[PDB]
């Protein structure tokens, strides 16, 4: 019996590249706040952990900070996935799945995570599968081109994200495609693909 | 309802400094293998994670490797704390508690863990308290002097541990004392103190 088993309503995950518009999309559900559990914009936690900007440290020094940063991302997603609610619908920006299948995998490929750091994260993910219930009924994939994602990141202008290259976004895009369209990863709930290029 | 709740027998944790003799002590229960769940020498996992020696990397480059290493320690302890068994007694070398109250705290104090790494580990520990059941009925504290612990480490001669100073062992000793004798940490099951000198 997994933690949070049987405590969760129908759950929708909003996924897509950085700057694909997940938060914007989720904001359209604001008026229904009282009948839907809405968990949006988790990046605000990652930018301020008792005053420490983990997001910033990760971009400035990935070889030292990518592992604790992804570890913290995993934790916050788990807290969101398992948060109690009386509401009959839950919608979340991101999930433990994109952290694992897109970001951790890309950080392994680009050398930010050494093999031993990657293995530690993967062993944690395997333990989480066995011990924590993660309700996932539908994924909405906000599909964009990396060039469009790049412009949205620029417009928003998070200081932490000011050095993020288009190449990084191309890499992440292919990983989201692998996972959400080509089903290359053992994640099999339903996926609705939306054209988020507008 | 926490994961592993109601699946665990009476559980004993063996604690003490590096080289205090926890494994040696636990080895005396070998003949009762069939009536006791014995989980010993977890360091063997930390020295070989699909071929990677995390213990070694941590000692050689703590500022980069202390966080993933402590994260992996936490995970292996959790897997041991929650492992299923039909046996009526479980005895474990170490626990998630010593990882947290002695090693992580000492790594914070000596600068191996930056504040943000320490905060990440602590936030994980707080989530684990809320979500995972950790059976702990008795702790046996193998109390030693740091000089005696130092001798045993040198005798065993793990290559990873060849640069470990006596000062480090003095620091860890005080943390084990704080936790297991002076009750400075919010951990309150029963403690039996043994003279392991
Ligand atoms: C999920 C995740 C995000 N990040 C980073 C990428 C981003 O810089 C930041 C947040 O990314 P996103 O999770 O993509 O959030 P966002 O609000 O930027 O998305 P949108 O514009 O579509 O609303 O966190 C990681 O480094 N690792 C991860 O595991
Ligand atoms: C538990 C723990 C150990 N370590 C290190 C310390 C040691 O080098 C190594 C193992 O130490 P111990 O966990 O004390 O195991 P041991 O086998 O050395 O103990 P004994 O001789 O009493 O049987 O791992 C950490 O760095 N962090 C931790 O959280």
């Amino acid at each position: 019996t997994k933690y949070a088993e049987g405590t969760q309503p129908f759950t929708v995950l909003i996924e897509g590249n950085i700057g694909s518009g997940k938060t914007t999309y989720l904001n359209h559900f604001e008026k229904y706040k009282n009948d839907i559990c809405l968990l949006t914009e988790p990046v605000e936690k990652w930018r301020n952990v008792n005053g420490v900007d983990l997001l910033e440290l990760m971009y400035k020094d990935p070889k030292k900070w990518a592992m604790p940063f992804q570890s913290y991302v995993t934790l916050t997603m788990l807290q969101s996935h398992t948060a109690p609610t009386n509401k009959k619908l839950k919608i979340m920006e991101r999930s433990i799945f994109s952290a694992r299948y897109c970001f951790v995998e890309n950080m392994r490929r680009n050398g930010s995570l050494e093999q031993g750091m990657y293995n530690t994260l993967e062993e944690w993910y395997k333990f989480i599968e066995e011990s924590i219930h993660v309700q996932a009924d539908l994924i909405i994939y906000l599909r964009t081109s990396p060039e469009v994602a790049y412009e949205r990141i620029r417009q928003r202008a998070r200081s932490e994200e000011s050095c993020v290259p288009l190449k990084y976004l191309q890499e992440l895009h292919e990983l989201h495609e692998d996972w959400l369209i080509h089903q290359r990863r053992p994640q099999s709930c339903k996926v609705l693909v939306l054209d988020a290029d507008l």
